[PDB]
């Protein structure tokens, strides 16, 4: 059963901000690295620690099969992802702090659409 159409609509339009956000002083894409995990095989280390495994892409892939039925439920796969980051991720390093800015860009996004 579909999702009302408005919230499909804020939900790639937040998750598009997310995702299109940059750096204001390098002008760096912050969510480059995390639109799309390395593979089993190339980041065996990766699936072992972390549970539950979430990219964008797998991201854009459920609110384009309505999954996500509201955006509680696409924030919780967001947070996850910036989570895993967390947890992979040595605190003080680039991808940690960017992870903790991908967090912020949402909460803050999704207030300006809500």
């Amino acid at each position: 059963s579909p999702n009302p159409p408005n919230l499909t609509k804020k939900m790639k339009k937040i998750v598009d901000a997310v995702i299109k956000y940059k750096d204001s002083s390098s002008g760096r894409q912050l969510s480059e690295v995390f639109i799309q995990l390395p593979s089993r095989k190339e980041l065996p280390e990766y699936y072992e620690l972390i549970r539950k495994p979430v990219d964008f892409k797998k991201i854009k892939e459920r609110i384009r099969n309505h999954k996500y039925r509201s955006l509680n439920d696409l924030e919780k796969d967001v947070m996850l992802l910036c989570q895993n980051a967390q947890t992979f991720n040595l605190e003080g390093s680039l991808i940690y702090e960017d992870s903790i800015v991908l967090q912020s860009v949402f909460t803050s996004v999704r207030q300006k659409i809500e």
